[PDB]
């Protein structure tokens, strides 16, 4: 009942794969920032900071089931991109790599039996959905403009309003 | 006006190490965990939150004196210490090299003629006085208790109500 180590070590993976993933988001926040896009740069530094909560969910459950977590390095990320639809393609592709690391965990968690951490990975499984939806939707904003800024600097206003 | 490449160049090198502070600090919180004691895991997990404000303070300057930031990879911290007193030992030293860390951005600040730098250093100056403090009175606290896992109670107590 106790978590085995194999599922400690993909969630501990996991775990380290969320911190990235916010890192990864504060590197597009500087990038951003340096643009002068300061409503993509705050809806980045917000990500960021969500990224933190998804591993700390991950943090307290592998103590709850009676593992222990160890940090591993960080890697540099991306500093700059090709443009904004560049950045948010990389968000996207990054995301979507996430979702497919956490279905490994669910079937592992599935073959062993552990319906605890199913149950934990569910709220994960459902969020990667909305955090691939939110990408994909400012992705499908920025191609229904083309060219025209204006559309462009209005969707730097919507996204700066993020709470 | 503006920056010097070495002024920004300090202050890029120096959000990098707040960030790794907030890093090791997490590491400490795993420490503790693992141990059972969950009050100064909660400690250190306000204390990694306070660090990722700090770095944001710097972040935030660069970018006001049109300077860029570039986050760097980030080094696998420490994850076991020898005991309580030990860990809060490993964070009075590296508070204490933050210090001196600051002071060599002041200094090289005023050698600059960069007296807004020079300003906006003296609220890192001042709470780095109290970062250090706040450790030194735990360790304090932690000498008196000796063995006694029961002095040691208390205190976790007192530690795990942190604001
Ligand atoms: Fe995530
Ligand atoms: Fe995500
Ligand atoms: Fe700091
Ligand atoms: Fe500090």
């Amino acid at each position: 009942m106790v978590i085995s180590e194999k599922v400690r070590k993909a969630l501990n993976d996991q775990l380290n794969r969320e911190i990235y993933s916010s890192y990864l988001y504060l590197s597009m926040a500087t990038y951003f920032d340096a643009e002068g896009f300061k409503g993509f740069a705050h809806w980045m530094k917000k990500q960021a900071q969500e990224e933190l909560t998804h591993a700390m969910k991950f943090y307290e459950y592998i103590y709850e089931r009676g593992g222990r977590v160890e940090l591993e390095a960080i890697e540099k990320p991306p500093s700059n991109w090709a443009g904004i639809k560049d950045a948010f393609e990389a968000a996207l592709k990054h995301e979507e790599f996430v979702t497919q690391s956490i279905y490994n965990i669910l079937e592992l968690a599935s073959e062993e039996k552990d319906h605890a951490t199913v149950s934990f990975l569910k709220w994960f499984v459902d969020e990667q959905v909305e955090e691939e939806d939110q990408v994909r939707e400012i992705l499908d904003l920025l191609e229904k403009a083309y060219g025209q800024m204006s559309v462009i600097f209005q969707l730097d206003r919507y996204l700066g309003q993020r709470e």
